[PDB]
């Protein structure tokens, strides 16, 4: 007797792929956006497309009944949720656009870890150089890395 446990394993799927590019890079961007979070935090996220998930990446294009549901080349980036029950856990994001493996137009890769924080459930950071921030900014990936200000809210998640 002693259960216990802290996520460990984040489990997630894509609902589809974005044809724009080739299904790989579209799944490497998302992979290497959590394996971002995945490197500082103690999470080990999986991603499955055989079997079920703890979480769900949930790309819809211009479509689903919400109040900013997702809108065409521009506007809504992408929004996801953590620590709440139902969508809680997922996240869903702006499939309309033409997201691009190239920091030109709108990087994948760089809003994914935003969105990511979402699922993991990291705090809004409210200083730019962070990636959790409401905001947006041209990240260089040639950096590749989190902000203090962001780590400190990233430890937050005891789990
Ligand atoms: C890191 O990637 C981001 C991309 C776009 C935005 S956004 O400013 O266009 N926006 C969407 C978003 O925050 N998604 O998580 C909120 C908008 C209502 C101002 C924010 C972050
Ligand atoms: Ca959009
Ligand atoms: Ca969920
Ligand atoms: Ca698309
Ligand atoms: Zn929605
Ligand atoms: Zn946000």
């Amino acid at each position: 007797m002693g259960p216990v446990w802290r996520k460990h394993y984040i489990t997630y799927r894509i609902n589809n792929y974005t044809p724009d590019m080739n299904r790989e890079d579209v799944d490497y961007a998302i992979r290497k956006a959590f394996q971002v979070w995945s490197n500082v935090t103690p999470l080990k996220f999986s991603k499955i497309n055989t079997g079920m998930a703890d979480i769900l990446v949930v790309f819809a294009r211009g479509a689903h009944g919400d109040d900013h549901a997702f809108d065409g080349k521009g506007g809504i980036l992408a929004h996801a949720f953590g620590p709440g029950s139902g969508i809680g856990g997922d996240a869903h994001f702006d499939e309309d656009e033409f997201w691009t493996t190239h920091s030109g137009g709108t990087n994948l890769f760089l809003t994914a870890v935003h969105e990511i924080g979402h699922s993991l459930g990291l705090g809004h950071s409210s200083d730019p150089k962070a990636v959790m921030f409401p905001t947006y900014k041209y990240v260089d990936i040639n950096t590749f890395r989190l902000s203090a200000d962001d780590i400190r809210g990233i430890q937050s998640l005891y789990g």
